């Protein structure tokens, strides 16, 4: 009765099968070799769930994590031993640092062969024991619906994160010959005072702010949420680049993103701010410039029992971790402000922090360097245009990004209004994440629109990935912004190196013949008048496409909060300053750049 | 006079440049990033070493494999903090199972930034420690040299290895303000009785075999050694995958590779050996088929005290690992053999033996289907077409490979004869290293042939990487065998999963636009009249070369020795057998196969 | 023995086979293996200015200033010059001569109700080679009160002279971080300080906490 023999004389690898159904897995992501050979073999043409191949088990992982991020469900992995494994660390790292839910299982060799140095053997619980949240070796196959359900539990529960579950082929190939319990075979008053004391601070506040992050993108009814809470307080919102689409950036209350590429707007905010509402957000290091500098109003208003931060956080290890919560409210912070904003008043005006909110929106757009006639394309100037026409089609837009200036002005540049739409590797930033994302995400979201805004040195990193989404069926929209340049870098190396650029200019395949190679459509935008219809046929395409556009080289993103600054000690773009750069740059380099 | 100021008033990453210098560092493999810009700072325009840009830091921990392993130096890498690190992970791991030394620097995060989560924090030292031999955080800058010195020891050492060395920003930044060591600032009885031991029973010996590895090939005497041994004692010779090379195979007492797909006349010969010379070799299980069955002869000789295995290693860990040496000899075997053959009788002739083992060469040669009038090319001939052509340039020729069938049949096929040719990834396996090793090999050996045997899906791993090729000028020789098909697991799929081929079939680009589109030559090969003028055309180019040929699928490689099998239970190539396969494949796949 | 005895003083281990001890070195060996910040100065400047507008400074002193010699000199020197009491740690007591008025006693969990109330009022905490420990602060949140106001309004806070940046805003942001041997950063931190003659109603107050508040 608590026993369970219905998978009595299944292999471990048709026990792992069942296991994906029933924890309604619909899409796996992975590649085939020696020691899990006894996996796929059970999986062999299912018709349960899609499987994604890849070209590289690094692209599996950043697919898996495109996905997850897309669905909101874990994104499921599946490798053998030894290089495939090793090959899905930087995933699972990234996973852990943007709080991914990813699953992955590896093959490995026999368990008589462990500890030998065996052919493909690698000790992944021991290598990715720091970039998961926990990890198993299942040593048989009686205990494997348990590692399953667990595995599953942990990477979707509290902060969501990446699990490895080590399979062993002996295990997979073994025989279940006894029956397993059961339940093995199906997947506060503190903290009520907490609100009630948050809520009490918050109706006291004069200039609060909302800072939200990705928390709140977990949980469906958060942005409504959110909205409510802005709306009945009158709170002013900003969002970390995570937390992008978490808002929309239409409403008036909108600051934009913070941090240091953030709006000057949003930063001088949470800077005079009495009252900081973080909800689900790390108080990360690109998001406060310098810790000790960071809040002074907020501080003030906490010692003076007016004000301070209200951090609403799922995860204990990340709460009074790098500021000090004036109120900590512990758990998922979707479920928490449904306690909260009842408490919170409702208030119908604040002019005089309004009209400080207005006129720094005012003071501090986006601005940059706009074409000039002749010039190449602005590379602001192109997300702009990006963000415009696609926000034309009746389709959801997801976006994915690679790591660098490109992915700074996606953030920018683009209108967010959705949850889930930026995909995007921001904790770890590792570049070659936006192709294999974008598939992850567009296998995700069939009916969705995904553009990867990617650089020229990150898509260099995962290209052979399009085969992959060919293969797929996924008709995912490359849009490479070609500055010749690993833009970022060289923006640290013109700012704090005098111009000397030491080993960032690698040079690119022709990427229209590339795009042809892996039987991709293929568009190169070359001038400013090629714009408008290069990009309406990008979007226009109904197969997977890659999009290159020719742009503006040493350009740096602005504004800019350098290392070791307050927040509100940024460089604001200055059309005579970048005049003088650009001749500073050219006498320094013997006109090279 | 013990200490030296002379680095005072320098970077971390100035010290850094000076002591690549003192080691001797004529090439470095890296990509840079925001944690590791003060050494980029201080590296920049060097003319003190090559510094090689691959397209992925994968690509530059493979490439400085190759490096290493064609050149006998350690191959150095230089990455940032974060993902730039934990893309090193696969050549470390690769590098530790083949005994690669590697010498990894990777960026970090401040030291005030470390355990913050903060951003690109990897904890590489944690995840890299069961891949590397050592690692270490560098926490000041006084302590940079004494680290630096540290890890081309530990990895040149011993058993030649991967370490890493963690480099934080702020280390690196810093000024040496103090003067620091001068040592700092610079780069048995027991085993004499075994020596002379182990020379008495090789003296009484009556089927000697020598089992040759990697080892030999770590002094450049090891192969004359070996040569001296084998003909003083008159000792046939068979090697590891690993020791391709170190024997010359158009000796008449070369018996070839031995293991899982090694001649069957080299399984025959250990399998009867009364004394097993192991040199330089670890009794991987890849060569020793069966443990428990492995070498009967030579155990039952050790027991009536009159052979055994004489194991020659210089790892401590190695010895007794998987099988029991009569006699263990531990240091380096090139230097322990300059001991050994002086107390070794001179023996003119073993008649008995060597009919013996002259009529299992007889018996056992590599067969294999051959072509038939509109058949494709098949796999093995091409390889016989690439050797029997570049044997005969006035060059080294160089050889790397993918991981697969391919990787077997080069083994096979190749006539060996030169010392560190085959570089090839044995104890891993790992698919996409062929590029990029033969890139660093090629840097290592600017004036050799370098050819890099690749298969479609093992190419697809790593491809950006031709890029790397074109702008590290370094003209490698591509050769793609075209299946269709990941064949080696194809081929266990056809064995023991009844053809049932789960996701093994990835789809290809066009590899003669993919050429193009790296700027380099391509060439391709579709029928058995372009094979020879296709091969020549290839070997001729004085510039990088993408080689395509479109061979048969869905053949296996023979022999093979499976899984629980003892090494002289293989299967042999048979002609009526492998048609009855491909009428069997063809019934079950209803004519897809 | 130079990890053991270098920053914060602790334990090593050095694990030595049997075969490595019984073996006979045959080689040479290096030589030297046979023997045994502007940021900073800104920021003591930085913290001595701090001080020097304190109206209720306190020295919060631990097991750091025992760790040299000259620690308990300075540390009364210190005391004497700006005219701040001294409270010890459990791991602090002997570096402050108890008979001294000067004297708060231990604080914490367990320490003189008089050394936890002119905490808890200070405005200025020169925290001397100690750690913040939780049987010291009590509950975190609500630790120095009067420290954190003035921190804020510019005009004090918590100065933290300590050896092991792992210890450096640990449980506690410190308003100044000194980073290095608290001795050593005393005899730079000293000569900033202004010398006071009298702080009439703070040591009113510490002299009513001591008299209320015996053991
Ligand atoms: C080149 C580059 C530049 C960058 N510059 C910026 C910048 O200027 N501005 C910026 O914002 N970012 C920037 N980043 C990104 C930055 O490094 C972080 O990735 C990002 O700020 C983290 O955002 P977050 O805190 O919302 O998300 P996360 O890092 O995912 O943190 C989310 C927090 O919410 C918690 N949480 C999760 N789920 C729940 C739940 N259900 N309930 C309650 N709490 C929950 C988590 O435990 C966690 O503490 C940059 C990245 C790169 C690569
Ligand atoms: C698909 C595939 C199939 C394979 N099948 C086979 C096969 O059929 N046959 C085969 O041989 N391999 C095969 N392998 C490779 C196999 O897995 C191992 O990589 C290989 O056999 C190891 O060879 P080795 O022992 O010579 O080298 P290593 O693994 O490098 O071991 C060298 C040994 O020598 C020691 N040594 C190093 N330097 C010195 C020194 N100076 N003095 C003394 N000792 C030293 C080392 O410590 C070590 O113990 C296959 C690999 C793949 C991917
Ligand atoms: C039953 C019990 C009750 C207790 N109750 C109390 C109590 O009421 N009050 C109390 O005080 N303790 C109490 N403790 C002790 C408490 O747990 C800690 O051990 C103690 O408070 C630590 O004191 P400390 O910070 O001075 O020393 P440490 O823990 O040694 O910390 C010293 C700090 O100074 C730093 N440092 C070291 N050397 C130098 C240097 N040369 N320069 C600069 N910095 C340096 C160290 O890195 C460290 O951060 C109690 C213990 C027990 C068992
Ligand atoms: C992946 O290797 C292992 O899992 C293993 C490792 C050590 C001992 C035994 C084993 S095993 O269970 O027998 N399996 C194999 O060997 N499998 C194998 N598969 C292929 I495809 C190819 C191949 O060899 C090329 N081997
Ligand atoms: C790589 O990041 C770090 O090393 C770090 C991490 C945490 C705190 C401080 C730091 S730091 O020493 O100041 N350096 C940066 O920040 N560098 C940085 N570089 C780029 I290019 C780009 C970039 O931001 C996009 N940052
Ligand atoms: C080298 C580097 N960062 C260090 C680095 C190194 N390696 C990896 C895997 N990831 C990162 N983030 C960057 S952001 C350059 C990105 O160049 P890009 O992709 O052409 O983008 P852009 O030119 O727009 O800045
Ligand atoms: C999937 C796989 N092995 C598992 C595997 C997975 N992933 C990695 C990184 N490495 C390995 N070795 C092989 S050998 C197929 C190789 O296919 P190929 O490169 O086309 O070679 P071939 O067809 O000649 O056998
Ligand atoms: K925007
Ligand atoms: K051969
Ligand atoms: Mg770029
Ligand atoms: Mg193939």
């Amino acid at each position: 009765q608590l026993m369970d023999d219905s998978f009595i004389g299944l292999t471990g690898g048709e026990i792992f099968h069942e296991m994906m159904l029933r924890h309604k897995v619909d899409t796996v992501f992975g590649y085939a070799g020696g020691a899990i050979l006894p996996v796929f073999d059970a999986i062999y043409n299912s018709d349960k769930f899609k499987f994604v191949l890849p070209r590289h088990e690094q692209g599996a992982g950043h697919m898996a994590e495109g996905y997850a991020r897309a669905s909101g469900k874990p994104g499921v992995v599946l490798v053998t031993s030894g290089p495939g494994a090793t090959n899905v660390i930087t995933p699972m790292a990234d996973a852990l640092m943007d709080g991914v839910p990813l699953v992955v299982f590896s093959g490995q060799v026999p368990t008589t062969a462990i500890g030998t140095d065996a052919f493909q053997e690698a000790d992944i619980v021991g290598i990715s024991r720091s970039c998961t949240k926990w990890n198993v070796m299942v040593k048989n196959v009686a205990e494997l619906p348990r590692r399953i359900n667990e595995a599953f539990e942990i990477a979707t529960t509290g902060r969501p994160g990446p699990v490895l579950v080590d399979l062993p082929k002996d295990v997979t190939a073994s025989i279940l010959r006894e029956s397993i319990p059961i339940n093995t075979t199906l997947p506060s008053e503190f903290t009520s005072e907490a609100i009630k004391r948050a809520a009490n601070i918050l109706n006291k506040a004069k200039k609060p702010i909302i800072y939200a992050g990705a928390g709140i993108l977990n949980n469906e009814q958060g942005p409504k949420l959110l909205k409510e809470l802005a709306d009945k307080a009158n709170i002013p919102v900003t969002t970390t680049l995570q937390g992008l689409g978490a808002f929309d950036q239409r409403d008036p209350k909108s600051l934009d993103m913070l941090g240091m590429h953030g709006s000057a707007a949003a930063n001088t905010a949470i800077q005079n701010a009495d009252c900081i509402i973080a909800l689900g957000a790390r108080f990360d290091d690109r998001v406060t410039g310098n810790i000790s500098k960071f809040a002074p109003e907020a501080k003030l208003a906490a010692s003076e029992g007016r004000g301070g931060i209200l951090h609403f956080e799922i995860s204990p290890k990340n709460i009074n971790k790098v500021v000090e919560a004036t109120e900590a409210i512990e758990g998922d912070v979707t479920a928490n402000l449904q306690s909260f904003i009842p408490l919170v008043d409702s208030i119908e005006n604040r002019p005089e922090w309004f009209n400080k909110i207005n006129e720094w929106k005012k003071k501090y757009p986006y601005s940059y360097q706009l074409e000039t006639p002749g010039s190449l394309i602005k590379p602001q100037t192109l997300i702009k245009e990006i963000s415009d026409q696609a926000q034309t089609y009746n389709k959801e837009v997801i976006v994915t990004t690679g790591v660098g200036q490109h992915q700074m002005w996606a953030a920018q540049h683009f209108t967010w209004t959705q949850p889930r739409t930026m995909i995007t590797s921001g904790g770890l930033g590792t570049m070659g994440y936006g192709l294999p994302a974008a598939i992850g995400a567009q296998v995700a979201k069939p009916d969705a629109i995904v553009i990867d805004i990617d650089g020229d040195a990150s898509f260099n990193m995962t290209l052979t990935e399009l085969s992959s989404a060919v293969q797929a069926g996924a008709p995912i929209k490359v849009c490479v912004l070609n500055n010749e340049e690993q833009g970022m870098v060289t923006q640290w190396q013109s700012l704090f190196y005098e111009h000397r650029y030491s080993h960032t200019h690698q040079s690119n395949p022709d990427f229209m013949k590339l795009a042809e190679s892996m039987n991709v459509k293929g568009i190169r935008i070359t001038n400013q008048q090629e714009l408008k219809s290069g990009v309406k046929e990008f979007l226009d395409a109904t197969e997977p496409v890659l999009l290159e556009v020719i742009v503006e080289k040493k350009v740096p993103v602005l504004p800019m909060v350098p290392a070791g600054k307050a927040l509100d000690d940024f460089i604001l773009w200055d059309a005579e300053v970048e005049k003088q750069q650009n001749d500073l740059r050219k006498e320094r380099t013997g006109g090279k750049y």
